[PDB]
């Protein structure tokens, strides 16, 4: 198909995320190939190649086509592309676990696949569930977590997301209704923390688990707190007897600047969900992680059996790829990488907190925000930045990035310096 | 990893599908190499291959490491591997969108992709909610089914699934409330319709959707019923105003005969669910498709928008090799191929209708089930079909498979033959 073929084909019989059929303000760009920090982009019937500052939504940490997970993909090929994991088991999948369990927060002993971030979140609801069921606890169904949270579009992960991000008034009557505290500061303030225990004590009887996102909440608003906060979740949740559960599906694999974003506070939460970056960037994978304590008071309920299973569980490909990856991550001094692009975040960003649409500027490991006064045109902005060979994707008031760890110092500031411009540009209106 | 380590990191560690940590009756088997219609399993420490007789769940359709398939995959990871759809298109996501558009029943104009069965029929559900609340009726927001179904494991596919297959019993005061009518019987009956009928028209104010898997129920009990059922639900949903919605997520591209299970009662839902069979087995992959009318009302609703996006949406890989698939299966005789396969399960399992616990014997296309007056005892049955040569894994009180399209006569003759051993071993005691 010629690239004028494709954009016919996808506005008549293509969703994209989020989007409309029919009804979109501008068309997608046709993309045909991506190698490295790369993409090649058709950009007036001619091929251009632009950086890929969002990763393909923070899912390209090597880049594209690394040779390391191109040959994992191919090797397991050779031998065998997927079993069913009813009654059968294999060295991917042993291989993954192993290595997930070795690597996460100490006392994370038993690995759950499935096949996306919402499932996963999903299935660390069950877990708590029946975790409390097995303690002859049934009442503890509700889950309690802050406000600006993103935790999957399925109809349970929906139910945490921020409700005014979320958009949940238009689910009245829908989704479960859950208990909200405030959106957590940035900065470290006790009295927060003192006003999250209050609330979570009135409800804690009918509590199965505080879900939060670890120190960077990722689509509903791209904000950091401080650490210290989930030291208090840990030991609010201890101490009323709560399960406490962190999703680090956006957080996950060095993003934040340490290896998991739960170890900037040292904390073990009793399930963990990791996904977008799990595989590199190849391909659809995640996977929820319990504590033995919770795996066996499931497995001596009265179900016997954590109550899910999908189709695709721990599909031998995906689970090559992402051994791969992982010990990708693991054989370089990725902490230094992440360390460096930092820096060449905050550098390259500095200017922007001179503008006059500028309201925040933000860095957290390989994550950097620019946030706006006004809502960001993507109609401007997604062509301004291509014009300066970059790929970014605003989102709301935010002109944010989170590159390929693989992105030279110099990539790195050819993106900051896209990110700036586009923001001097909705200054302008 | 040896097996005997795989074996080890596997208990300590990974979970399966629907089942404990610790507490498993019988050590999974481990799986070295999947090729054509065969495993190869490790038993007594040796590698021993088995007719993979439930095509790996479903999926295995060309059987394992089809050489199209495979290089499918490689041609595509030379090319690119993934990129974020938001914003972006591709050939792979358009090759494979136009052709489901054409192949699936009349209507079904758009193709929402995402990873998984479960993920599909959430977004089915959405897409379902949205175009009633575009349409100023908030209230429809229930779904209607009958009972032995299985949609999937997320907590809204959950609320659909037969109640006691489904264990929702365990689920109480969890899950959404949902109308069920009684099963659906194997035999036409315009009483049961009626039936149907009348309890949809008390709920039609309240109902979204009816949703079903058509002609064959897979997970809750591998029945089969008369598919001008499917007519009479099409024209029950017409008159009373509530969308029709098929799961073909295991029943889609040729198994049961017809290239949708649809086609036997020559409907159109209003939207329809892909997946298990979609890459053929190499990938996880989904799909929902909608009409132009669903599609319209929900972007034109106060959303604008249909409110879900998967990271790994669309995906090139997983797009490609599915395309290749399909492609393969439209390129030959598919439905003779299916008719043969018919031919020789029946044929093969006709001796068993004799055997004193057998209460049973049905196929359907390239399904073949023994149904039993008791539970199958895994434990007895699997390494009994295994010293045949075959992989079998009974649920309940059933023997079933699902062969790969590709089994030849000898094949289906040699897996015919394990599961009337299996069923002879039942009635033996
Ligand atoms: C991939 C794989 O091997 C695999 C996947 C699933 C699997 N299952 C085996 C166990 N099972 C069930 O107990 C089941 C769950 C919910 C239901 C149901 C049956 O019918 C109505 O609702 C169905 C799922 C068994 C094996
Ligand atoms: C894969 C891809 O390109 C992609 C995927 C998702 C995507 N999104 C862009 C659109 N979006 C949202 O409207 C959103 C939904 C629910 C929320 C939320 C934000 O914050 C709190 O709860 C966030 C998801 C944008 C692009
Ligand atoms: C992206 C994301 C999810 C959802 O994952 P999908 O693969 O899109 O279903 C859940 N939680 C968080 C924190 C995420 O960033
Ligand atoms: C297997 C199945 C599903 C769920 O698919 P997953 O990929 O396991 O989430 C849903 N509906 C039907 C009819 C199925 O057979």
């Amino acid at each position: 198909l010629t690239p004028e073929q494709i954009i016919a084909v996808d506005g008549a019989h293509l969703w994209h995320p989020y989007s409309s059929i029919g009804r979109e303000a501008v068309s997608p760009v046709v993309a045909v190939a991506a190698h490295g920090a790369w993409l090649t982009l058709i950009r007036d019937g001619q091929p251009i190649e632009v950086l890929d500052a969002m990763s393909s939504w923070w899912t390209a940490i090597h880049g594209h086509g690394h040779p390391a997970l191109d040959q994992a993909l191919t090797t397991q090929l050779r031998v065998m592309n997927h079993v069913m994991f009813g009654g059968l088991t294999h060295e991917p999948a042993a291989r993954l676990a192993k290595l997930l369990v070795d690597i996460t927060p100490a006392g994370l002993d038993t690995v759950f696949f499935s096949d996306s971030g919402s499932v996963s979140v999903e299935v660390a609801a069950k877990m708590a569930l029946q975790y409390w069921r097995g303690r002859g606890l049934p009442g503890k169904r509700r889950l309690m977590t802050w406000r600006g949270g993103y935790h999957g579009d399925t109809f349970l992960a929906m139910s945490i997301c921020d409700p005014h991000g979320g958009m949940h008034s238009l689910w009245t009557d829908v989704l479960a209704a859950q208990v909200f505290a405030p959106q957590v500061p940035r900065d470290y303030d006790p009295a927060y923390s003192a006003a999250f225990e209050a609330q979570l004590a009135q409800h804690a009887g009918e509590l199965a688990a505080v879900v939060v996102e670890p120190v960077v909440q990722g689509a509903g608003g791209m904000r950091f707190h401080d650490p210290r906060y989930l030291h208090d979740l840990r030991d609010i949740c201890r101490r009323y007897e709560v399960l406490l559960i962190f999703d680090e599906i956006a957080t996950g694999f060095g993003r934040t600047g340490a290896l998991f974003a739960a170890d900037h506070a040292g904390v073990s939460p009793d399930i963990m969900c990791v996904g977008k970056a799990l595989t590199g960037g190849y391909l659809s994978l995640a996977a929820t992680l319990c504590t033995a304590d919770v795996a066996h008071t499931i497995s001596a309920g009265a179900a016997g059996a954590l109550m899910h299973g999908p189709t695709f569980m721990a599909n031998p490909l995906a689970c090559a790829v992402s051994v791969a990856s992982v010990e990708l991550l693991l054989g370089q001094d990725w902490r230094t990488r992440i360390t460096e692009l930092a820096a060449g975040l905050t550098a390259g960003l500095d200017t922007a907190r001179a503008l006059p649409a500028v309201t925040d500027v933000r860095v957290c490991g390989a994550i950097g925000v620019i946030e706006c006064d006004r809502p960001v045109d993507l109609a401007v902005a997604t062509p301004a930045a291509l014009d300066r060979g970059v790929w970014l994707r605003p989102f709301r008031n935010l002109v944010y990035a989170m590159p390929p760890y693989i992105c030279t110092p110099a990539e790195i500031t050819q993106i900051t310096s896209a990110m700036v411009e586009v923001a001097r540009l909705v200054g302008s209106l």
